[PDB]
């Protein structure tokens, strides 16, 4: 039996709509879908909006008014969600949702964008660092963990289209690097690299500059396993005909 999941960051839920969600998502249709970017008030949405048959859904917004905010759609529901690392100033953005299923738990996380400024930066690299705890805690206890979502850094050279030019801006910056390389160190898989090698593989692309067309993206949306989970690892992919967004839907095919 396979398990397919998709994560995508849909730069706001109303929008993706506006452009195809819906139908997108009758066609695709994965066992479970956690989205980021959801840029709404869940409270505020119609039903005809966020119900979508055969699927359970769970929203965790930020606390700031239309800012970031996280979704999860299943056809079958975990036995609760955790929406937060316990500290105060990472699990208020909207960027955490956690779910208990049975044989893995499954991280949907909008990490955050350094661009903004230092501080902004400085939030962005010990969001990381409590993440790795989070998670490294998790697997230390015997989780099976699978971790998908926005992680707004691009891994190597390869996973974007100018890494010279962007030596120094956040995405690319050494020591944003620097942590994924430690992040994979302590124990976790890069699936999409399990299977696909080959260079001018994004999933972001500027809405500016024709990026998508000159294919001038980065790679900023990924599904992690844990070391030990990788066998059950099938299928990781890229679905990036897929529009709507400014980045496209990643898959993970598991077999449990
Ligand atoms: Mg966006």
């Amino acid at each position: 039996t396979v398990l397919k999941i998709i994560s995508w960051n849909v730069n706001g839920l109303r929008a993706v709509h506006r452009k195809g969600f819906l139908k997108w998502f009758m066609e695709e249709k994965p066992d479970i879908l956690c989205l980021q970017e959801i840029k709404a008030a869940p409270e505020q949405l119609p039903r005809k909006l966020r119900h979508v048959e055969g699927y359970r859904s769970f929203f965790t917004p930020a606390e700031r008014k239309g800012y970031s905010g996280v979704a999860m759609y299943t056809k079958v529901p975990p036995s609760s969600l955790r929406e937060g690392f316990g500290v105060e100033r990472f699990d208020t953005e909207g960027r955490i949702q956690i779910a208990d299923f049975d044989d893995f738990l499954l991280y949907n996380i909008y990490f955050p964008n350094g661009k903004m400024s230092e501080e902004r930066l400085k939030y962005k690299l010990e969001f990381y660092d409590a993440f790795l705890e989070d998670v490294n805690r998790e697997r230390d206890s015997g989780r099976n963990v699978i971790i998908c979502g926005d992680f707004n850094t691009a891994h190597r050279e390869i996973d974007l289209a100018r890494p010279k030019e962007n030596s120094n801006v956040s995405g690319f910056l050494p020591v944003e690097r620097a942590w994924i390389d430690k992040f994979i160190e302590n124990g976790y898989v890069d699936t999409f690299r399990m299977f696909n090698s080959d260079p001018g593989q994004y999933t972001w692309w500027s809405y500016r500059t024709r990026a998508r067309e000159r294919n001038v993206g980065w790679r900023l949306d990924y599904f992690f396993v844990n070391e030990e989970f990788k066998g059950k690892v099938k299928r990781s992919w890229i679905l990036s005909d897929v529009m709507g967004s400014d980045h496209c839907p990643i898959g993970l095919e598991i077999e449990l």
